[PDB]
């Protein structure tokens, strides 16, 4: 049977908060069967446990928060899209502060510390979200919309009248039978356009963000010195968050996402309509590998 994957090893990581611009301890640890990814705030008395479930989003202006109460995880997006990539199903994320860190802004520091540790299949059937029923979300010219897909495959397009965008960098399709999540999306770094930043800044939001961990651009470029990991590397990114956003669900998909410039709101807003559309999707599981639509990497 394909089986649920958590974390053979614990895993640590230290960085700053994008937004907070906070210092923050990770530590990933392994958790029992049909756990889930569940964040614990260590910092706090008690100790605030938030499942990653759309249930529990918050806000998602510039990022996806989780909130139990008061008890804030903002911009759990990238470390989520590297669990979904990686097929972790259960896993404890402890937090020392209310933002995960931002590292390099992509999730291949992430999947790094998390291969690094191993995987660990345990004695329970992994089970997916099949999409049955085609599923879309609008609002104005923003678009997210679930496909029933024998597989899991993920479309997204940009629209930014911008001279670094006018090409075919604005729309990618990855499908995962064919493209590996670590190397074709995994290292795609988040970006911000200069008088946006400035504005954020300006507001004393956007505390932790530089050009170490951001593409920022300005009306007519990258103002990074070292270049891009992609030449699509900002729709590879904006694929990166839709996978991240889409683990709220709490199971790998079987299933299509298409985004025309959705972000965390509208990712969120999808997966609400799926999950009250019981007739679009069905919890399956695989006794038998071979048939299945999904291979996920060798643990
Ligand atoms: C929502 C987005 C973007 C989210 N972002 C990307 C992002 C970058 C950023 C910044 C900054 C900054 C840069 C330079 C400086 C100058 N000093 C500062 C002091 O140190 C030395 C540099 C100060 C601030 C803020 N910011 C942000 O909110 C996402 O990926 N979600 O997961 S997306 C791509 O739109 O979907
Ligand atoms: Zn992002």
């Amino acid at each position: 049977m394909i089986k649920q994957r958590t974390l053979k090893n614990i895993i640590r990581a230290t960085g700053v908060g994008l937004h907070s611009g906070e210092k923050v301890y990770l530590t990933l640890k392994p958790a029992p069967v049909d756990t889930g990814i569940v964040f614990s705030r260590t910092d706090l008395d008690p100790v605030v446990e938030i499942p990653a479930r759309a249930e529990n989003v918050g806000e998602t202006t510039m990022s996806t928060t989780l909130v139990k109460g008061d008890v804030k995880v903002d911009t759990v997006e990238h470390l989520l899209s590297a669990m979904a990539g990686l097929g972790i199903d259960n896993a404890y994320v402890e937090l020392s502060a209310s933002e995960v860190p931002i590292m390099d802004g992509s999730a291949g520091p992430f999947v790094f510390l998390i291969q690094s540790a191993g995987l660990q299949e345990q004695e329970a059937a992994k089970k997916f979200i099949r999409i049955k029923r085609e599923v879309s979300v609008e609002e104005g010219d923003k678009r997210a919309v679930f496909v029933p897909f024998d597989g899991f495959k993920v479309s997204f397009e940009i629209d930014f009248d911008h001279p670094v965008f006018r090409g075919r960098t604005q729309q990618a399709s990855v499908d995962f039978s064919s493209t590996s999540f670590v190397k074709e999306v995994s290292r795609a770094r988040t970006f911000g356009f200069m008088r946006d930043i400035e504005y954020l800044r300006s507001q004393n939001l956007a505390l932790g963000g530089s050009v170490e961990n951001a593409i920022v651009v300005d009306e007519n470029r990258v103002l990074n010195e070292d270049g891009l990991r992609y030449e699509d590397e900002f729709v590879k990114h904006k694929i990166l968050d839709a996978i991240g956003d889409l683990y709220l669900l709490g199971n790998s998909l079987i299933g299509e996402f298409r985004g025309f410039k959705s972000g965390h709101a509208l990712n969120n807003q999808l997966l609400r309509t799926l999950i009250a559309d019981k007739d679009a999707w069905e919890v399956v599981t695989f006794e038998d590998a071979r048939t299945a639509p999904i291979s996920y990497m060798r643990p």
